């Protein structure tokens, strides 16, 4: 249970994920105070903790893997065994005695694991949360923008600077980190920061947890049209993909993982060109992305730098 207990101690330590979670969930107080919560997949319980601080009467925290042990350890260690119940299996099977006032659950990320999560929550959603009923987090939204990855960057220009240290030139493996490192079609968890971005973000998908047939519209495909402006010379790698999610309040709580906003171990999802592209300032930037379900969630893109012609590439996920 090695890479079991790092997973949970990297959410835990992620204090902008976790901040956002308790606050986003306490001031709902008055929503929740004596009121019921389902927590879908709730790993070390803290979430159904944060809902009983909140004032839950009764929160069901439902764990499909072996961490569901060290959850109810943790809510008995609190003496919160009366208020949370920790329910063993998944989601799509347990049994609830009553349909429930709240669902909370962390469901997002990049990956076949949390389109899997998504559909969990949707599932449980329709089948047990009332009419009306709170969803903690409400809705996400998904954003796209061209990028200059600097760490990229320097693994690029390292063949070259072998013959100043070593006496051997092997600037001739340019072209083969380049193929390596860009003309795979992988998506790449990386974290960048507010310089990498070379134009405003797009959102380009919103997604209203609370629709019935929501899942029908994700089996199409999320996604759409964007476009963009670059703010000066780059050499422009690919674009990048987060997202956020959104907690009602009574202003909203917005967690994000924007590169523009401290840093979360989700990062962001990188989709790098086959190789290199200059950009100047006001090159316009343009395409389509869709993200969509041998079990693979495909990311398929289509797009235009300049005046380059239009190109696709697409990326997946196999896990
Ligand atoms: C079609 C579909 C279905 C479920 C679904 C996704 C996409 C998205 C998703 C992630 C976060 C969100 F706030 C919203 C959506 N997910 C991805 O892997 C993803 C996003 C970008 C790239 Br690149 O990949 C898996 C997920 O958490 N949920
Ligand atoms: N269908 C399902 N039913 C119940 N739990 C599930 C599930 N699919 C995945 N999970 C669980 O959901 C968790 C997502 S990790 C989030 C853990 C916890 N809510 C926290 O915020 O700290 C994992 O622990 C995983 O085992």
């Amino acid at each position: 249970c090695y890479s079991d207990v790092s997973v949970h101690e990297e959410m835990i330590a992620d204090r902008v994920r976790t901040d956002a979670y308790r606050l986003g969930i306490l001031r709902n107080w008055a929503a929740l105070r004596g009121k019921t919560v389902l927590d879908v997949g709730a790993g070390t319980g803290i979430l159904s903790i944060f809902c009983a601080q909140a004032g839950a009467r009764r929160v069901y925290a439902v764990e499909a893997s072996a961490i569901w042990q060290q959850a109810r350890e943790v809510v008995r260690f609190n003496g919160l065994e009366d208020r949370v119940h920790v329910l063993p299996g998944p989601v799509e099977t347990v049994e609830l005695p009553e349909q429930v006032d709240a669902i909370v659950s962390e469901w997002m990320g990049y990956g076949l694991l949390h389109e899997s999560m998504l559909s969990s929550v949707l599932h449980a959603r329709t089948k047990w949360l009332k009419e009306g009923g709170l969803l903690l987090p409400a809705s996400a939204e998904l954003f796209i923008v061209p990028i200059s990855d600097q760490m990229l960057e320097w693994r690029l220009g390292f063949w070259s600077q072998v013959k100043q240290h070593y006496g051997v030139d092997m600037s001739c493996l340019e072209g083969f980190a380049t193929r390596c490192l860009m003309g795979h079609s992988e998506i790449v968890v990386q974290g960048l920061s507010g310089e990498d971005v070379l134009a405003r973000p797009q959102r380009f998908a919103q997604l209203e947890l609370s629709r019935a047939g929501l899942e029908q519209e994700l089996e199409a495909g999320v996604g759409g049209r964007f476009r963009c402006s670059c703010y000066g010379s780059a050499p422009m790698h690919g674009f990048a993909i987060w997202f956020q999610v959104t907690f009602p309040g009574e202003k909203p709580l917005v967690l994000s993982t924007s590169p523009f906003h401290p840093a979360t171990h989700w990062k962001q999802a990188l989709l790098y060109l086959n190789e290199p592209v200059q950009v100047e300032q006001d090159t316009d930037v343009s395409g389509e992305i869709t993200l969509l379900p041998p079990r693979r969630l495909r990311v398929l893109l289509r797009y235009k730098v300049g005046d380059q012609e239009e190109k696709t590439k697409d990326f997946a996920m196999e896990d």
